[PDB]
């Protein structure tokens, strides 16, 4: 009973057990893991889905599955998630994406993200939704002011879920309100 939304090219739907293949296969890449302190085995991956689907549990929404209508079955996932980890931002609801390399410079992140944020500013009614990554990530970031999410600056953290001296605890902060959302 979890809600699925549709984009002109995506379907963001609930997780299946055929996907967790395809997700290994990306959560193994380099290039997809780049900004992130390791790959995963099949495992962890495992252990990843495990989360997005106990998300769905609780929440009725989180990073959906994308599918391909007309060409794939799962291209990785993009959607919401609670924020509640120990940083100046939270309690809030964050955004996150993930697509195989294949799929990238097709604008299907940006349109995957469009239909999660309509989903959280028309049905869920949020005041907001954030989203956050790492300096290096230019193609993370780059999505979020493309998007019409804005960055402050000052409002740069370090993750608390990673080593006080972690080399990649440096995350930048993206905000966009329900009045700028319906303001592009
Ligand atoms: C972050 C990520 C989702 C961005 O994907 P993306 O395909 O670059 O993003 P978009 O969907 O906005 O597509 C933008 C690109 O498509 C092009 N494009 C083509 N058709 C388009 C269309 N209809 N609409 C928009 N852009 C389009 C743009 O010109 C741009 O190409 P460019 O990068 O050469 O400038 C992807 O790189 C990724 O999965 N990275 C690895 C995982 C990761 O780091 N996640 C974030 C952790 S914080």
């Amino acid at each position: 009973a979890i809600s699925e939304l549709h984009g002109p090219r995506l379907l963001l739907r609930a997780w299946r057990d055929s996907d967790r293949e395809a997700f290994a296969e990306m959560c193994a890449d380099p290039q997809v893991m780049e900004f992130f302190p390791s790959v995963l085995d099949r495992a962890q991956s495992d252990a990843l889905v495990d989360r997005v689907q106990a998300h769905f549990a609780e929440r009725g929404y989180g990073p959906w599955a994308l599918e391909l209508p007309g060409e794939a079955a799962f291209i990785g996932f993009t959607g919401l998630f609670d924020v509640t980890m120990d940083v100046h931002f939270a309690p809030t609801v964050a955004i996150g994406w993930r697509l195989a390399p294949a799929y990238w410079g097709r604008g299907l992140a940006r349109e995957a993200a469009e239909t999660a944020l309509d989903f959280a500013f028309e049905r869920l009614r949020l005041p907001e939704v954030v989203a956050f990554t790492t300096p290096p990530n230019r193609r993370s970031w780059g999505l979020m002011e493309r998007l019409g999410m804005r960055r402050d600056p000052a409002e740069d953290f370090d993750h608390p879920l990673l080593a006080a001296d972690h080399p990649m605890r440096r995350h930048i902060l993206y905000r966009v309100d329900a009045a700028r959302w319906a303001e592009r």
